[PDB]
């Protein structure tokens, strides 16, 4: 995340870390049992990490749960990136608490000028790189999906929306990919693409969420 803030320690109750001997990527806790990712953060041997703050510090409230699969949506396309969603069961489920907690899913889109919450631990700087051992945060406002267009011709589909800021300056970057975009108590977004980070007209851009809520929740009642 660039130009954000530093979220506090389990503020994000359902922000997960996708690990691999290392973070690699962010999720949200959508239930006990399961997680919604990027698919472009699709990987064997994933261990999901709850209830972090310093990703780096065990600091008392984290769970440490193996995947026992990963579901790739069955449209994902991973040059273009549209339906760039993925579902990550947990091995054995979470104990669901303050700290750790599922965030619902929405029940109808959300719309250009509604503020999100977008949170990881991805790169802060928008120039060189610099990686934060704790959870950082950035409120932004959803797009318009004429905006998003105009500033990616021929990339924006039906699956995808802009958030942030077309000045520059606060943006997701490498490293918060699948992560969460939280819009009034919804998970509306999930970290996806953008050039660069935080660069001038180039916002990101994220997973419409919306579309997808019947594929997840078939998904799960079968799996
Ligand atoms: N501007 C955004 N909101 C944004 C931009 C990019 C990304 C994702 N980046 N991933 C990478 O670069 C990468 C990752 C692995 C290997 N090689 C390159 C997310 C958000
Ligand atoms: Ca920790």
């Amino acid at each position: 995340i660039v130009g954000g803030y530093t979220c506090g320690a389990n503020t994000v109750p359902y922000q997960v870390s996708l690990n691999s001997g290392y973070h690699f990527c962010g999720g949200s806790l959508i239930n006990s049992q399961w997680v919604v990712s990027a698919a472009h953060c699709y990987k064997s041997g994933i261990q999901v990490r709850l209830g972090e703050d310093n990703i780096n510090v065990v600091e008392g409230n984290e769970q440490f749960i193996s995947a026992s699969k990963s579901i790739v949506h069955p449209s994902y396309n991973s040059n273009t990136l549209n339906n760039d969603i993925m579902l990550i069961k947990l091995k054995s489920a979470a104990s669901l608490n303050s700290r750790v907690a599922s965030i619902s899913l929405p029940t109808s889109c959300a719309s250009a000028g509604t503020q999100c919450l977008i949170s990881g631990w991805g790169n802060t700087k928008s120039s060189g790189t610099s990686y934060p051992d704790v959870l950082k945060c950035l409120k932004a406002p959803i797009l318009s999906d004429s905006s998003c267009k105009s500033a990616y011709p021929g990339q924006i589909t039906s699956n995808m929306f802009c958030a942030g800021y077309l000045e520059g300056g606060k943006d997701s970057c490498q490293g918060d990919s699948g992560g969460p975009v939280v819009c009034s108590g919804k998970l509306q977004g999930i970290v996806s693409w953008g050039s660069g980070c935080a660069q001038k007209n180039k916002p990101g851009v994220y997973t419409k969420v919306c579309n997808y809520v019947s594929w997840i929740k078939q998904t799960i009642a079968s799996n």
